[PDB]
C-alpha cells in the first residue's frame, strides 16, 4: 500500500478490503503472499569466493610483480637446452610469496566478518497476527507476515513490518524509534491521516516501522508494506547501491606501482634502443637466435630486476600488525588498507543518538527543599554520575559524594520514583548489558533509584541479574500499589495509588504519588515537604522551585525535568472511578510537592576529549542527526563542536532548510556548517558527498539503520558495537565497546602506518636500483658477474626484508598528532625522494663492482691483473700471451664476489639505519633509538657469516670466507653511504625548506 499514512483508517481496509475484527482470510493471506512475497530481506550478499582471492591481486604492485614472475618463466624456460632445472626458483617462491600474501589477506576479511558477526543476537523474530482462522491471536514468524493483515503490538515488542496504526488499545502508545529516525525519546503515535506532502518519517505519528519497538502502549494496526518496501528495506538497497573507490592507501600504492611501471618501461627500452643498431657480426649463430630481439631478453631481464620482490609481503605485514594493535583496543577493521584511512581523514561526519550520545536516558541531577523560612527558600541540589541504564554511579551534593538516605526528601523521591513507574531494569547475561525494560524515561527512575540505594541496603553479591532491580524491591515492599491513573496529554501526568503494606508504620495512609511536567503538577500543590514534615505552598516558594526548573531545562544542562508529589491525603477507593481519565486531573490535587529530577539522553564520556584531541590534529567533526535540532545543538554545545554561548547562526541545518537551499549552497553549507539536524538518511550521504567533492577524505561514524547508505560512502564507516547490524556490515571499521577514542588512535595509528611504508620503501627499491645499476655497470665495462640472480633473490627477500619489516617500528614523532592531514595529491614518492634513492642506489651500484674489481686489481690475495685484463678476460685461454701468468678459472673466483656480496648488505645494514628518519640526523636519532632494528640487522649479519663459514653453504652460493683486512674494505666502501645520505639530509633541511 502506498502512503498509508497519507490515507485513513477505512481508506487502508477499504484498500485491502479486510475486517479489524476478523483480519485476513487464508485465501487473502495465500494470495497477498505470492503476490508480495515473504516479509523479509534476500540472503545477504555475505559469500564471497575464493576467488575473491582474485580480489587480493587487484594491487598494481602484485600485478606487476606477477608479470615479472611470468617474464622470468617465459624467459627461463627452453632458453638453454642446456638448462638444470634449479635456475626457475625464481619465479616459484615469488608464487608462493604472492600466493600467501594473497592468502594473509583473505585470512583477516573472514577473521574480522565472523569477529563482527560474533556481535548479534538472536536466532528469529516473530510476531502476532489476527487472521480468520482464529479468533484469537496467533504468533507468527515474522517472514509469513504479508501486507494487508491485522497486528498486534505491546510493549517490548519489535514491530514486524511497517504497519498503519488503525485502533490504539492503551490511552498512550509511544514508540522507540532512535534506531531508525535518531530520535532521543520514544514518539506518541496517533491514528490520524498525516497529510502533509513533504511529511518524513518522523512526521509519519499514525505508522509503525519494522525494526523498531514499543516503549509503551498496545495497538492494532494493518501491515502497509513487507521486505525490502519497508523503510528498512529502502535504506537497505540504498546502502548497497552507493558505490565505492579503493581505500586512499590502496590509491596511493598504486598510483606508485605505476610510476615504477614506467621507469622499468624505460628501462627495458633505453637499453635495448640503444644497442640493436649494433647486433651485427653477433656472433649468434650456434646461438640459434634472432638479435636485437634477443638484446631486448637482456631488457626485460633488468625490468623484472628493477622490482623489489620483497615488498608487497613487508606492506601486507606492516598493515596486519597495525590492524592487530586496533583489535587489542577493540577496533576490528575489515579490511589492511582500511588502517591507514583515518589517519589521513580531514572530516569526521558523527551521528548523535546512539553514536556520540549512549541513547540511555540518565538522571544527573535532582533536588528536594531544604529550608522554609519565611520569603527564603533554600534547596537541596544532588548530582549523579553515570551514563548508561547501569545501577553504577554516586550521589553528589556540592561535588562530594552523600548517602541519600540521610534526607528523608530523597526517602520519598526514591518511592515516587519506585512506585509511579510501569517499567523495570533487566541485565542481558548473553550481551553482558544492562538494558531497559519499558520506557527509557521511566528506567532512568529505576536505575536513579539503584544508584540512590535510599535504604542502604546489602547489594555487593548479588549477580548483575538480581542487582538491576533490587533497590526498587525493597521500596515495592513499603506499599501495595492499588491502581495507576494513566497519562493523559491534558494534564501531562500519572500517579499509583498506593496502600500501606505491613500494618507496621503505616499511617492508614493511602498515599497517590504523582508525577509529570513541572508547573501542571506544582499548579495543583498546595503544600510542599521539607524532610518529613510539610508547609505550605508560599509564592517564594513556588518562585524558587520554577527558577531553579527553567535552568535545568535550558542552557549548559538542556534537561527533561519531571516534578514529584504525594497526595498525603488521597480519597477513597470507592469514590473514584477509572474508566475516565478527565477525572485525574482533579484526583491529583492539593498535592505535595516532593522534588524536581532532570534527565537527558548524555554524550559519552570519552567523546568531549575525542574532539579535541581531532582538532588539534587538523579533523573537522561534523554532527548529523536524524533527531530534532534543539538537541542537536544542546549536545554540541556539551561535548564541544560548538561553545558555551558561541553563535550557530548559518551553521546548524534541519533537512527541510538544507533541501530548501539550492545545490550551489548546499555544497557551500558542508563546508561552514558543522550541525545538520532531522536528516533522512539520504542526507547524511548526499553531506559526505558533498565533502568528498572537495578531494576531501572522509570518515562517517553511526549505529543505526540511518547511518548505512553515509558509512558506505565514507573512505570509512565506524559503527558502534550496540549498534544495528545494517550499519556494521556497511562500515569498515567496528568499535566493539562503543570507545570513541579508539578513533582518535586508530588514527594516530594510521599516521604512523603510512610513515613507515613511505620510509620502507624508500629503503628497499634502492636496493634494487644498486643491484640493477651494478648488472648495468658490469655488462657496459665487460667486468665479470660481481653478483648473481640468486645471491640478490635472498639479500632482497631475507637479508634486506627483515630491517625493512622492523622499519614498521619506527617510534613515531610526538608532533605527528600536531601537524595536519597530508594532502590528497601529494604522491608517496615526489621528484626528490626519487632522486634521494637513486643517489643511494647510485653510488650503492658503483660500490658493488668497485669491491669486485679491486680484488681483481689490487687485492693482495688476488693477483692484481690490469685493467685490461679484466676488460677482455673472456678471451684469456690456456697461458694466452695476454693472460700471463693467470688461470682463467681466476676470473670465477669466490673472492671478489663474496667481496661484492658483503659490500651490498654492509651498505644496506648501513643504509637500514638510514632509514630510521627521513630528514633527522644519525646524530639527533641514534642508531640505538630503533631496538627492533639492529636485532635485524644483527640477525642479517649473523645469517651472513653463517653463509660463508657453514659448509653446504659457501658453494650452493659461491663464496668464501673474508679475512679481516678484506671485511676492513667491505665496511671502508659501506660506510660513505651514510656520510653520503646525510649529504642529502642537509640538503633537505637547511637548504630546502630551511
Ligand atoms: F541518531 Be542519529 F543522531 F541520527
Ligand atoms: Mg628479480
Ligand atoms: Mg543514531
Ligand atoms: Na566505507
Amino acid at each position: 500500500m502506498e502512503a498509508a499514512h497519507s490515507k485513513s483508517t477505512e481508506e487502508c481496509l477499504a484498500y485491502f478490503g479486510v475486517s479489524e475484527t476478523t483480519g485476513l482470510t487464508p485465501d487473502q493471506v495465500k494470495r497477498h503472499l505470492e503476490k508480495y512475497g515473504h516479509n523479509e530481506l534476500p540472503a545477504e550478499e555475505g559469500k564471497s569466493l575464493w576467488e575473491l582471492v582474485i580480489e587480493q591481486f587487484e594491487d598494481l604492485l602484485v600485478r606487476i610483480l606477477l608479470l615479472a614472475a611470468c617474464i622470468s618463466f617465459v624467459l627461463a624456460w627452453f632458453e638453454e637446452g642446456e638448462e638444470t632445472i634449479t635456475a626457475f626458483v625464481e619465479p616459484f617462491v615469488i608464487l608462493l610469496i604472492l600466493i600467501a600474501n594473497a592468502i594473509v589477506g583473505v585470512w583477516q576479511e573472514r577473521n574480522a566478518e565472523n569477529a563482527i558477526e560474533a556481535l548479534k543476537e538472536y536466532e528469529p523474530e516473530m510476531g502476532k497476527v489476527y487472521r480468520a482462522d482464529r479468533k484469537s491471536v496467533q504468533r507468527i514468524k515474522a517472514r509469513d507476515i504479508v501486507p494487508g493483515d491485522i497486528v498486534e503490538v505491546a510493549v517490548g515488542d519489535k514491530v514486524p513490518a511497517d504497519i498503519r496504526i488503525l485502533s490504539i488499545k492503551s490511552t498512550t502508545l509511544r514508540v522507540d524509534q532512535s534506531i531508525l529516525t535518531g530520535e532521543s525519546v520514544s514518539v506518541i503515535k496517533h491514528t490520524e491521516p498525516v497529510p502533509d506532502p513533504r511529511a518524513v518519517n518522523q512526521d509519519k505519528k499514525n505508522m509503525l516501522f519494522s525494526g523498531t519497538n514499543i516503549a509503551a502502549g498496545k495497538a492494532l494496526g494493518i501491515v502497509a508494506t513487507t521486505g525490502v518496501s519497508t523503510e528498512i528495506g529502502k535504506i537497505r538497497d540504498q546502502m548497497a547501491a552507493t558505490e565505492q573507490d579503493k581505500t586512499p592507501l590502496q590509491q596511493k600504492l598504486d598510483e606508485f606501482g605505476e610510476q615504477l611501471s614506467k621507469v622499468i618501461s624505460l628501462i627495458c627500452v633505453a637499453v635495448w634502443l640503444i644497442n640493436i643498431g649494433h647486433f651485427n657480426d653477433p656472433v649468434h649463430g650456434g646461438s640459434w637466435i634472432r638479435g636485437a630481439i634477443y638484446y631486448f631478453k637482456i631488457a626485460v631481464a633488468l625490468a623484472v630486476a628493477a622490482i623489489p620482490e620483497g615488498l608487497p609481503a613487508v606492506i601486507t605485514t606492516c598493515l596486519a600488525l597495525g590492524t592487530r594493535r586496533m583489535a587489542k583496543k577493540n577496533a576490528i577493521v575489515r579490511s589492511l588498507p582500511s588502517v591507514e584511512t583515518l589517519g589521513c581523514t580531514s572530516v569526521i561526519c558523527s551521528d548523535k543518538t546512539g553514536t556520540l550520545t549512549t541513547n540511555q536516558m540518565s538522571v544527573c541531577k535532582m533536588f528536594i527543599i531544604d529550608k522554609v523560612d519565611g520569603d527564603f527558600c533554600s534547596l537541596n541540589e544532588f548530582s549523579i554520575t553515570g551514563s548508561t541504564y547501569a545501577p553504577e554511579g554516586e550521589v553528589l551534593k556540592n561535588d562530594k559524594p552523600i548517602r541519600s538516605g540521610q534526607f528523608d526528601g530523597l526517602v520519598e523521591l526514591a518511592t515516587i520514583c519506585a512506585l509511579c513507574n510501569d517499567s523495570s531494569l533487566d541485565f542481558n547475561e548473553t550481551k553482558g548489558v544492562y538494558e531497559k525494560v519499558g520506557e527509557a524515561t521511566e528506567t532512568a527512575l529505576t536505575t536513579l533509584v539503584e544508584k540512590m540505594n535510599v535504604f542502604n541496603t546489602e547489594v555487593r553479591n548479588l549477580s548483575k541479574v538480581e542487582r538491576a532491580n533490587a533497590c526498587n524491591s525493597v521500596i515495592r515492599q513499603l506499599m501495595k500499589k492499588e491502581f495507576t491513573l494513566e497519562f493523559s496529554r491534558d494534564r501531562k501526568s500519572m500517579s499509583v495509588y498506593c496502600s500501606p503494606a505491613k500494618s507496621s508504620r503505616a499511617a492508614v495512609g493511602n498515599k497517590m504519588f504523582v508525577k509529570g511536567a513541572p508547573e501542571g503538577v506544582i499548579d495543583r500543590c498546595n503544600y510542599v515537604r521539607v524532610g518529613t514534615t510539610r508547609v505550605p505552598m508560599t509564592g517564594p516558594v513556588k518562585e524558587k522551585i520554577l527558577s531553579v526548573i527553567k535552568e535545568w531545562g535550558t542552557g549548559r544542562d538542556t534537561l527533561r525535568c519531571l516534578a514529584l508529589a504525594t497526595r498525603d491525603t488521597p480519597p477513597k477507593r470507592e469514590e473514584m472511578v477509572l474508566d475516565d481519565s478527565s477525572r485525574f486531573m482533579e484526583y491529583e490535587t492539593d498535592l505535595t510537592f516532593v522534588g524536581v529530577v532532570g534527565m537527558l539522553d548524555p554524550p559519552r564520556k570519552e567523546v568531549m576529549g575525542s574532539i579535541q584531541l581531532c582538532r588539534d590534529a587538523g579533523i573537522r567533526v561534523i554532527m548529523i542527526t536524524g533527531d530534532n535540532k534543539g538537541t542537536a545543538i544542546a549536545i554540541c554545545r556539551r561535548i564541544g563542536i560548538f561553545g558555551e554561548n558561541e553563535e550557530v547562526a548559518d551553521r546548524a541545518y534541519t533537512g527541510r532548510e538544507f533541501d530548501d537551499l539550492p545545490l550551489a549552497e548546499q555544497r557551500e553549507a558542508c563546508r561552514r556548517a558543522c550541525c545538520f539536524a532531522r536528516v533522512e538518511p539520504s542526507h547524511k550521504s548526499k553531506i559526505v558527498e558533498y565533502l568528498q567533492s572537495y578531494d576531501e577524505i572522509t570518515a562517517m561514524t553511526g549505529d543505526g539503520v540511518n547511518d548505512a547508505p553515509a558509512l558506505k560512502k565514507a573512505e570509512i564507516g565506524i559503527a558502534m558495537g550496540s549498534g544495528t547490524a545494517v550499519a556494521k556490515t556497511a562500515s569498515e571499521m567496528v568499535l566493539a565497546d562503543d570507545n570513541f577514542s579508539t578513533i582518535v588512535a586508530a588514527v594516530e595509528e594510521g599516521r604512523a602506518i603510512y610513515n613507515n611504508m613511505k620510509q620502507f620503501i624508500r629503503y628497499l627499491i634502492s636496493s634494487n636500483v644498486g643491484e640493477v645499476v651494478c648488472i648495468f655497470l658490469t655488462a657496459a665495462l665487460g667486468l665479470p658477474e660481481a653478483l648473481i640472480p640468486v645471491q640478490l633473490l635472498w639479500v632482497n627477500l631475507v637479508t634486506d626484508g627483515l630491517p625493512a619489516t622492523a622499519l614498521g617500528f619506527n617510534p613515531p614523532d610526538l608532533d605527528i598528532m600536531d601537524r595536519p592531514p597530508r594532502s590528497p595529491k601529494e604522491p608517496l614518492i615526489s621528484g626528490w625522494l626519487f632522486f634521494r634513492y637513486m643517489a643511494i642506489g647510485g653510488y650503492v651500484g658503483a660500490a658493488t663492482v668497485g669491491a669486485a674489481a679491486w680484488w681483481f686489481m689490487y687485492a693482495e690475495d688476488g693477483p692484481g691483473v690490469t685493467y685490461h685484463q679484466l676488460t677482455h678476460f673472456m678471451q684469456c685461454t690456456e697461458d694466452h700471451p695476454h693472460f700471463e701468468g693467470l688461470d682463467c678459472e681466476i676470473f670465477e673466483a669466490p673472492e671478489p664476489m663474496t667481496m661484492a656480496l658483503s659490500v651490498l648488505v654492509t651498505i644496506e645494514m648501513c643504509n637500514a639505519l638510514n632509514s630510521l628518519s627521513e630528514n633527522q640526523s644519525l646524530m639527533r636519532m641514534p642508531p640505538w633509538v630503533n631496538i627492533w632494528l639492529l636485532g635485524s640487522i644483527c640477525l642479517s649479519m649473523s645469517l651472513h657469516f653463517l653463509i660463508l663459514y657453514v659448509d653446504p653453504l659457501p658453494m650452493i652460493f659461491k663464496l668464501k670466507a673474508l679475512d679481516l683486512t678484506q671485511w676492513l674494505m667491505v665496511l671502508k666502501i659501506s660506510l660513505p653511504v651514510i656520510g653520503l645520505d646525510e649529504i642529502l639530509k642537509f640538503i633537505a633541511r637547511n637548504y630546502l625548506e630551511g
